[PDB]
């Protein structure tokens, strides 16, 4: 009965997130900020039913700790379903921990105490995570002080997860083997926080490999070692800690309650021995988080290039039909209507939440354009990958960490295996760019290769 769009307006895009695009909200009485995310009802598939779905949103609301996410509102329509919650500004974890100079198991200890604390009392209230991993821990703000909060508490018990690669990047390493092969239960999100640890004082992932297919075959078997230079450094009640974690039969892997009162927990996040630095941790972390985020802009580009050219041709057809002498011209009125039409065919957009939204990007496009209807479509349809393309380039800039300009095969090799092209797909591709290749590629060969890999 109550209508999204009456409460809340849209003020910007926060980002893509597990089951759909988060927005930053405000309520049009109280001027009170939230972050939404709009779930598409035709792209994410429901597990349960709606009452199961109402139940546990009811549930969920009631549910307060620190280091867990506030939601506040819940709302459907006939094509989607938004989650309104607080928002926080701090960012990722990982993006915040690579910006510092020292890292210790201090810290470490600190970041996984209040992990363990979010999950022990989720867990106590018989609600799950099951997709536990770095991306879905948020720093409530941007000071040095600022709480981890875990997002996407309960959701994939009710949604079914995307097999698009450009929503499944980075899940294989933090998912627990017992959820392959389907009984699982809460003790799934302890392995998940000790794939997290174990990648915290080591920065490399414990079950790793070329492609996503590789990784869950090291997470299925379970094997894994402390055998890395880095884990000498490390304290041996850390690594008792992350093997009771990583224990291959749940009911023999520690509890999330238990894994607070561990000795590793309690002495590192007490006030009262040496703890160096782990140098050698951080430089790892920082170049997992930069090939991470360069294989998700790449497909996010790949993507947004798609969506582009079938939503250029349409948007192009809707107003050909609608040009009425033959021109080539309408009106802004007519302009709306037919951008309207575009949103009411291929979906409402998630930044636009409801026809004030599509008039004011209309004016923003009329602003930089009887009027030319094609120039229109370029503008309007740029616009809506200008964030894809600038997150390639920013993406490519911060991965090319010796400032050399170039990515080198064995680069593009590792890029690729998390994006999951295959390698004799990319390495054609590489040929008919730049036929005297020399092992090594620049962001334009990089951006003409995706554009390649995408059907251009
Ligand atoms: C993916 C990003 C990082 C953009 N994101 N995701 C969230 C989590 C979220 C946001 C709204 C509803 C739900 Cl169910 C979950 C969120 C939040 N709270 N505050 C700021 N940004 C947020
Ligand atoms: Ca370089």
């Amino acid at each position: 009965t109550a209508i999204f769009s009456d409460r809340y307006k849209g003020q910007r895009v926060l980002g893509k997130g597990s089951f759909g695009e988060v927005i930053l909200c405000k309520d049009k009485i109280t001027g009170q900020e939230c972050a939404v995310k709009v779930i598409s009802k035709r792209q994410v598939k429901q597990k349960t039913d709606k009452e199961s779905l109402l139940r546990e949103v009811q549930l969920l609301k009631q549910l307060d700790h620190p280091n867990i996410m506030k939601l506040y509102e819940f709302f459907e329509d006939k094509g989607y379903f938004y989650l309104v919650g607080e928002v926080y500004t701090g960012g990722e974890l990982f993006d915040e921990i690579i910006s510092r100079k020292r890292f210790s198991e201090v810290d470490a200890a600190r970041i996984i105490r209040q992990v363990l604390s979010g999950i022990t009392y989720m867990h106590k209230n018989k609600i799950v995570h099951r997709d536990l991993k770095p991306e879905n821990l948020l720093l409530e703000s941007k000071s040095k002080d600022a709480n981890i909060r875990i997002i996407d508490f309960g959701l994939s018990t009710h949604f079914e997860a995307s097999k698009k690669m450009k929503d499944k990047i980075g899940t294989a390493y933090y998912i627990a083997p017992e959820v392959l092969h389907g009984t699982y239960d809460e003790k799934c999100d302890v392995w998940s926080t000790g794939v997290i640890l174990y990648i915290l004082l080591s920065g490399c992932p414990p079950f790793n490999g070329a492609n996503e297919y590789d990784i869950l075959k090291k997470v299925e078997k379970g094997k894994y070692t402390f055998e890395l230079p880095q884990w000498k450094k490390v304290s041996e009640s850390a690594k008792d800690l992350i093997r009771k974690m990583l224990t291959y039969v749940p009911s023999m892997r520690i509890s999330a309650r238990d894994a607070l009162d561990h000795e590793w927990i309690q002495t590192y996040t007490k006030e009262q021995v040496d703890v160096p630095s782990l140098d050698n941790a951080i430089l790892n972390i920082r170049q997992f988080q930069g090939t991470q985020k360069l294989a998700q802009a790449a497909l996010l580009y790949m993507g947004s290039k798609l969506t582009s050219q079938d939503e250029t041709k349409e948007l192009t057809a809707i107003f050909h039909k609608m040009d009425k002498n033959g021109d080539g011209q309408l009106d802004r009125a007519e302009l709306i209507e037919g951008y309207k039409e575009l949103m009411r065919m291929k979906g409402q957009d998630a930044s636009m939440l409801d026809a004030s939204a599509v008039e004011h990007e209309v004016d923003q496009v009329l602003d930089a354009v009887y009027i030319e209807y094609s120039e229109f479509v370029t503008v309007a349809m740029d616009r809506k990958t200008l964030l894809s393309r600038e997150r390639l380039e920013r993406a490519f800039r911060m991965f090319d960490s010796d400032n050399s300009g170039k990515i080198s095969s064995t680069e593009l090799a590792t890029i690729f295996g998390v994006s999951d092209v295959d390698s004799e797909t990319w390495k054609s591709v590489l040929s008919e760019v730049d036929k005297n290749n020399d092992g090594e590629v620049d962001f334009d060969e990089f951006q003409q290769m995706l554009l390649k890999l995408c059907g251009n």
